[PDB]
């Protein structure tokens, strides 16, 4: 495949896009994405809209978000040229400003971050689109008197970092988030404690495994960067000492959602040159590329022999990108030979997701060769059945997405229930986004966006009736109905949808009878009004029936919630003969199946959505 690593960065960011709740902007580039999570904090009385759903589901958990947003302004901090020269700085910027003004709003008071909105089981129970979420969606805090500097401090962190990067074109926002960072920041420090134990929700999900130790020297360190105030160097030296003997300091995993010691030690080794935190850093990325040595022996992290480094099954792209960006990081710093056998480790890991696998294809969803096209993403597939097969195939392009990728055999399966394969999150492609940066300033000359990008997809169909004849008679015709809302472009909650049946009343007017003659009348009936024939045009004797579901909440959300029955008749007077269905509008085409007809206009607020009046 011809590489293009603007146009790779670009759908990156696009990824984040995608991941958006609350109030989306007029200019958004995703049609298929609209508001959603509006009540977000209305059940503390707060604005808590905005932010990132973590993955494919939409709880907003505040652990991986404040990561998320803190590695990628991390990498706009280091490679800016390369976010400019491949036009996708304002785009970056814009992404992290979505997660900041979340964090700004969370933090609500100086000691009281807001952690979590959505509860997992309620939020995961349910298969469908962000914008027509059912369930009820709690928000959930830290505090003075249940703390969690883990949170407190990987929000500080993100704050902080991207303080630094928006100083140059916003310096009131810059300093707006600085004074959150430090506020944050001794929340984290003053009051100690897992945010776990506090939102307790968040154990089944975002566990704080590490605990809390690497957030305080991270929160410190970024606002040392930020303020170049030695106090906050001091400090982030000084929680170090709570990692305990230097000597025993782990090195076997790698930059996580849950464990920052990775990126701290390598931001203190670049300020400091202490080798305590060189060393530190050089065992860990040698565990991850050629092996590091006891002397003795040479341990390494298992390989696939496709040539991926592997650290576990689920996220295992996300670990070895995340093991490449400290790589790249630290090669663009250490004047060794570390530097080269890190340098290459981190191309090589990148062009493996990019393509250079065993499975012959990209990893990231709408690039590259034969990319995911079911990866793990609610509002994406678009079911409006409550089911992850209904549809087929996905509605919209999750452009950007890094899926989990393969297992240790380098064996994947594109399928949307295979969460090992095809999971996506916003802590996926936060490092993944930097390295993307970095393969643009190493590789990406002439190398220039996709402009206007994506086009607008037309939608398919996604209000409408699909009606039947029960019966049909000389002086009758009686119908049933199933009102449709399958909405995708963006899905939509209706609660006025409406439809029209239209008839011909000629044969009437011509034996002597009118409008006024004809009954309508609803018979099983889901919540409809059925009304009395309307003139639409009354040189033609056309009429019509308004059937209105006024009131009803009609989704894309399940296999009841996305349609809704009425069974109506329209009566001439018992004994007349003139009846003829055959010149009716909305009769044209129907049989004795349900079947959906462009000929039952449908209407949502008055509004025409589908279908054709005569
Ligand atoms: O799904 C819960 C979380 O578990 C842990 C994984 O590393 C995350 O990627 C995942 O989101
Ligand atoms: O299980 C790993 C262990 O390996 C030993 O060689 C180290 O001295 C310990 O610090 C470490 O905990
Ligand atoms: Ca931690
Ligand atoms: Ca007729
Ligand atoms: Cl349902
Ligand atoms: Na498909």
């Amino acid at each position: 495949y011809p590489h293009n690593y603007a146009e790779l960065l670009q759908k990156s960011l696009l990824f984040y896009e995608a991941q958006r709740s609350g109030r989306l902007p007029e200019n958004s580039r995703l049609n298929w994405r609209g508001d959603s999570g509006l009540e977000d904090g209305k059940d503390v009385g707060l604005d808590l809209t905005g932010g990132w759903y973590d993955a494919g589901d939409h709880v907003k958990f505040g652990l991986p978000m404040a990561y998320s947003a803190a590695i990628l302004s991390w990498s706009v901090y280091e490679y800016r040229d390369a976010y400019k020269e491949s036009g996708q700085l304002d785009a970056a910027l814009d992404n992290i400003k979505w997660a900041t003004d979340y964090f700004l709003k969370a933090h609500t008071a100086p000691y009281e971050l807001w952690g979590q909105v959505g509860n997992g089981a309620l939020d995961h129970a349910w298969w469908g689109p962000a914008e027509v979420m059912p369930m009820k969606r709690p928000a959930y805090k830290i505090d003075a008197g249940c703390p969690g500097s883990d949170l407190a401090g990987g929000t500080a962190a993100a704050l902080a970092s991207a303080s630094i990067i928006f100083k140059p074109t916003d310096s009131s926002y810059s300093e707006k988030l600085l004074a959150h960072a430090k506020q944050l920041y001794d929340f984290a420090d003053r009051y100690r404690g897992k945010y776990s134990d506090c939102i307790t929700d968040a154990q089944q999900y975002y566990n704080s495994w590490s605990g809390y130790k690497d957030e305080l020297t991270w929160g410190a360190v970024w606002l040392y960067l930020a303020t170049e105030e030695q106090q906050y160097l001091d400090k982030a030296l000084a929680s170090v000492s709570d990692w305990g003997d230097p000597a025993n300091w782990p090195y076997r995993w790698t930059l996580s959602w849950d464990d920052v010691t990775y990126g701290a030690q390598l931001l203190l080794a670049r300020l400091t040159n202490d080798s305590r935190f060189v060393k530190s850093v050089e065992r860990n990325l040698d565990y991850w590329s050629t092996g590091y040595s006891h002397n003795g022996s040479i341990e390494r992290i298992t390989y696939t022999p496709g040539g991926l480094a592997w650290l576990e099954q689920w996220g295992s792209l996300r670990y070895a990108s995340n093991a490449a960006f400290l790589a790249f990081v630290y090669s663009d710093w250490v004047d060794t030979e570390k530097a080269k056998r890190y340098r290459d480790f981190a191309v090589r890991q990148t062009e493996y997701m990019l393509g250079d696998n065993p499975q012959q294809r990209s990893f990231v969803v709408g690039y590259g060769k034969n990319p995911p096209k079911h990866p793990h993403h609610r509002t994406a597939h678009g079911s409006w059945a409550n089911q992850m097969n209904v549809p087929e195939n996905h509605r919209h392009t999750l452009y950007g997405a890094l899926v989990g990728g393969p297992g240790r055999d380098d064996s994947y399966r594109d399928d949307i229930t295979d969460y090992a394969s095809n999971e996506v999150a916003i802590d996926y492609n936060a490092a993944f986004t930097g390295n993307v940066a970095k393969m643009f300033q190493l590789f990406g000359k002439g190398h220039v966006p996709l402009p206007d990008f994506p086009e607008k997809e037309t939608p398919e169909d996604e209000y409408f009736a699909e009606a039947s004849i029960n019966s049909s008679g000389n002086s009758y015709t009686e119908i049933r109905a199933q009102l449709n809302n399958r909405s995708g472009w963006p899905a939509k909650k209706t609660d006025q949808l409406s439809f029209r049946y239209y008839v011909d009343l000629t044969e009437a007017v011509e034996a002597g009878y009118s409008a006024e003659d004809i009954k309508v009348t609803a018979g099983y009936n889901e919540g409809a009004s059925v009304s009395e024939l309307k003139p639409h045009d009354a040189s033609k004797h056309i009429y019509y029936t308004e059937v209105s579901f006024s009131g009803v909440l009609i989704y894309p959300g399940g296999q009841s919630a996305h349609k809704k029955e009425v069974q109506f008749r329209l009566s001439a007077p018992d004994g007349t003969s003139f009846w003829n269905p055959e010149n009716d509008h909305s009769y044209q085409g129907l049989s004795h199946a349900l079947l959906k007809t462009r000929y039952i206009p449908v209407y949502d607020d008055g509004r025409l959505v589908f279908g054709h009046e005569p």
